[PDB]
């Protein structure tokens, strides 16, 4: 399928020159992922070979950091949809306060807007200042981008974001999507975090969405 | 001027909530910035006021980061030219190891590109990195693309690399250009440090390459 080749490729370009062969990895990209949806399938598995390399001492934290803003300039030229006309839901798309799920969230937003909904990306300060704009723009679903390359969040720093947004009293039946590490937790153990729904891989968020909201 | 405007505008958007308003970002910078060297112009001003805000607290290095990474992902949109199959020379453009001028590696490249250079971008590990690098492929023009929004900390990480980059025995030819606060240095100092010539401001770029071949 030339899948896991592609893969392979990739990753490699990621860890000599992601910047300076950028026409190259957009090339790639663009010919292995006709859809927001496949470019998030490829970023994750490139991102375990990152991230394996870098355990083992194979790359450093700069050639991460220089991928993962090369994967930024590759989605932005690739994929950019504008809001639904007329959209099945407004969805807002949050990183963890002094986290930056940047490709994240936009491929999170890319997938959405892809089967109807009109969707917002947003790094908020705190939680407080994400709570304000929820209320504010009456927002009545809410994704948490895992961070899934750099800066990732430990399963506990995200559970306490999940539950200091649900212990405010100004945010009525919500409904809360997590992501990442976190999906791995059982039904059981998730809803008594807070969150409505896990989506275990980028790719698996619409159809998480679609059973909640 | 218009100009004025449209940076306290881009300047505000990148304030605020650059990830979430990118396609407002994108459309400021089309119908301002239509060459390269214009978003050049551009990014340098709005660096200028957001290198002000930073040092009045008055927004926070978090900020600045998504700022930056949206500037990546909308220049990528807009601007990429392809390198020219047959050129007028061979220049490469490196940042220095330790920093990340990301957006101004890319927009060199993008100005020199629009005048018939064909170029490189590197973000080399180290010195002797780039030197193999420079022989490889028999550069005769460096260019060292500043960082307009890093601090002070740069000029002297930046003269110490092209000193070391000069004082060595196996790189015959070469003209070396430097960028940001150091093209601010008497011609003397410049030289000094192994340089040859500077560039004020990232869009006279273009003409300070044509003085040096």
């Amino acid at each position: 399928s030339g899948r896991a080749k592609a893969v392979a490729r990739l990753s490699d370009l990621l860890s000599t020159d992601p910047l300076g062969r950028l026409t190259e990895v957009e090339e790639l990209l663009r010919a292995h992922a006709p859809t927001a949806a496949d470019f998030a399938r490829l970023f994750e598995a490139c991102a375990e070979r990152l991230t394996r390399a870098l355990a083992e001492d194979r790359i450093s934290r700069m050639q991460v950091t220089l991928a993962y803003s090369a994967l930024q300039m590759a989605l932005r030229r690739i994929h950019h949809l504008p809001d639904p006309q007329k959209s099945v839901g407004a969805v807002l798309v949050a990183g963890v306060p002094g986290h930056k799920p940047i490709l994240e969230a936009a491929l999170a937003a890319e997938m959405l807007r892809a089967v109807g909904w009109s969707t917002s990306v947003v790094h908020p300060e705190s939680v407080a200042a994400l709570a304000a704009r929820l209320k504010t723009s009456r927002t009545s679903t809410l994704v948490v981008a895992p961070s899934l390359l750099e800066g990732t969040e430990q399963e506990a720093d995200t559970l306490r974001f999940v539950s200091a947004l649900r212990a405010r009293t100004d945010l009525p039946g919500l409904s809360i999507l997590v992501g990442g590490r976190l999906a791995q937790l059982p039904p059981s153990k998730l809803k008594d975090s807070g969150a409505d729904a896990g989506f275990a891989h980028l790719a698996l968020l619409p159809a998480a969405l679609a059973r909640v909201a």
